[PDB]
């Protein structure tokens, strides 16, 4: 167990579990590394010669650690003489699937995420096929291609009436105020992998046509991923990549709830692609303090949420 | 909510900040205690209700039950002195603390103690009283009633968190550590206090097809309705050691007791203790489909073993069990 002693304005000492929220902050405490570069180029020849193009990142981190070997491993590529040039991208809004995955056991061109291509599908892609094995952390090859998130990363914990599911890239929080519900998210990444059902906290009877963080999103499925009067955002601003979900007012604007708005669609932002700014917003149920969004380009608001008078193609929304 | 913390087993330290999860059961001292809102509030209910024909209430939890000790005799007093007539009596608590059929809402009147026929748990009150808020220092805790019935227990007594492949579901009498060794499954389970309240599930992990039968600890005991209350070749401990009211359940052998897998071996039934009332050792057990090592239980008497572990030779109704 862990021993310790933390202060919230209360103080408190004992044994117990430590849930950290390493997204918040501005330090990067955790890299990326593998146990057998060799392995693993191995079965990026493997790969190739299964047929595939290159591979996709699950996390950012992951991403970072492609990088900061592409060298080495193709360095020891050409070390076992394999004609093979190996390429890695870069990471930018939702990190999309593979439906290939990696084995263990003139130039050719493998490529490590970036954008995408003709030349490449994401079905050609490598995905979710590196695994944790212990803690600077220690990463493998996995069981099998499934489509869950690793377990090892995965965190949880409730107390004092506040439930939060964490991740090396997620962090996301609901509390009790009359009922159980989402408060918060914060991104550093967005994934494609499923929220495991062995890390997730109160996961029975969730309609996923209520969860807000959609499932095929690292969603947690449960019934604290709730808010009254919203759906799943399938479609939010997530090709941010880094973003902050909250529930208030973007700054300088109002919204309300009538049956005069329209209905649901693409999330939209605050701020036209011109500049100018729009104040008056409505809803047609959603449940004030509204489903807002902060991230690079400004803030935006929940797909639930659309302008008053304005007309929508005026703005910019989730392409 | 910011703090360090040390793991020595890990041996590996942490700042920052997040949630941290306090065991609240191994800790040497007492550190909490249960305090009414308004005592004055509470005897007006008791007085109500003894009106509608009420005959005792059951405590929920241990503190509360502390609780009630420590200020029955204010309460008395304040009975006497706002005009009425009623003798409230608090015995002690063993064992289960058996459910009342009624409740609270905002001749002597019995607490606790032991089962009676003058006043059946039937016309008992319990699961009425919900924290509001928290003392701090020893720490202390407000309590006040509640507005709806259920059997539900507190919500704001009651955590959980999983890091590093070890799920831990807590309370303040119960300490209940799964982990993923091969598989997940749960590991130990520790109690100061057996009750028959309902472990809600806004307080549950991975609450999503949970068989009651697979569920180690059973519903009714305030045990997590999870995988994480499972285990191989297991199935709900009903009929488990539950009237030592205090112990320590893990997966091991009883010290110098031999267990095997035998589809010969006796099927499950009331768990039984190592040691009879002479004070034998039972040194051969068996099961059909346990699972080595064996469900234990470290209690008062002596350590004991699951529904499923019987007796290899020895005949069973020669041993003591759960009565
Ligand atoms: C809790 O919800 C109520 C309405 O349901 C609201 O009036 C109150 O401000 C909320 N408490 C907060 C936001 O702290
Ligand atoms: C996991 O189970 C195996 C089964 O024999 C055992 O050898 C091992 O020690 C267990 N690991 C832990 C951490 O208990």
């Amino acid at each position: 167990a862990d021993s310790g002693c933390v202060v919230s304005k209360e103080l408190k000492c004992g044994s117990g579990i430590f849930i950290t929220d390493n997204v918040h902050t501005w330090t990067e405490q955790y890299k990326f590394q593998p146990e057998s570069p060799s392995k693993l180029a191995s079965a990026i020849q493997k790969a190739h010669e299964e047929g595939i193009c290159g591979i996709r990142s699950v996390t950012r981190l992951e991403n970072l650690m492609w990088k900061q070997i592409t060298p080495e491993l193709n360095h020891i590529l050409s070390e076992n003489e394999v004609k093979l040039t190996i390429m890695t991208g870069d990471i930018k809004g939702i990190m999309q699937a593979g439906k290939r995955s990696l084995r263990p056991q003139h130039n050719q061109t493998f490529l490590i995420d970036g954008p995408e291509t003709a030349e490449c599908p994401n079905t050609n892609r490598a995905w979710n096929s590196l695994e944790v094995e212990d803690y600077n952390i220690w990463l493998k090859l996995k069981e099998k291609q499934d489509v869950f998130c690793d377990s090892k990363l995965m965190s949880a914990a409730i107390k004092d009436n506040r439930a939060v599911h964490a991740d090396m890239g997620y962090w996301i929080e609901s509390a009790l105020n009359d009922t159980w519900k989402i408060e918060k998210a914060s991104f550093i990444e967005v994934k494609n992998c499923h929220w495991p059902k062995s890390h997730t906290l109160w996961s029975n009877g969730v309609l996923e046509s209520e969860m807000i963080i959609p499932k095929n999103l690292a969603g947690p499925v449960s019934q604290h991923n709730y808010r009254p009067g919203y759906h799943t955002q399938i479609t939010g601003p997530w090709h941010l990549g880094k973003l902050e979900m909250d529930f208030d007012f973007c700054d300088g604007t109002t919204v309300v709830v009538t049956e005069d708005c329209g209905n649901r669609g693409p999330s939209l932002r605050t701020t036209t692609a011109s500049g100018k700014l729009i104040t008056e917003w409505c809803c047609r149920s959603c449940t004030l303090p509204p489903l807002r969004y902060r991230g690079e380009d400004g803030c935006w608001y929940g797909m639930e949420i659309r302008p008053l008078k304005e007309k929508e193609e005026n703005l910019v929304n989730s392409l």
